RNA sequence: AGGGAU
């Protein structure tokens, strides 16, 4: 008996976000931030978050990440939104894989 | 369910 997985949510730069009503979702957040595209947007807080509504974010490398990087605690509606910086133009990857790299790439 | 903030 055996198995193999890969990664595609992972692969990529990213930061953290709260203050999100637990009344609002995505179509907001990337639309908020910057005039960058969507391909940032995730919601979470547990499978006991009681209803969940915080977020994060990925970036297409460090360079659309700082180019977000502009409303550490800013608002959206009627609360101070945030957002914390978690990526650097060196850390794209370093502690996961995505391939057996043996034998499939 | 609220701020945790840097």
């Amino acid at each position: 008996g055996d198995s193999e997985f890969t990664v595609q949510s992972t692969t990529g730069h990213c930061v953290h976000m709260r203050g999100l009503p637990y009344k609002a979702t995505e179509n907001d957040i990337y639309n908020f931030f910057s005039p960058l595209n969507p391909v940032r947007v995730h919601i979470e807080i547990g499978p006991d978050g009681r209803v969940t509504g915080e977020a994060d974010v990925e970036f297409a490398t460090h360079e659309e990440a700082v180019a977000a990087m502009s409303k550490d605690r800013a608002n959206m509606q009627h609360r101070y939104i945030e957002l914390f910086l978690n990526s650097t133009t060196g850390a794209s990857n370093g502690a996961y894989s995505s391939q057996v790299m043996q034998g499939m790439g």
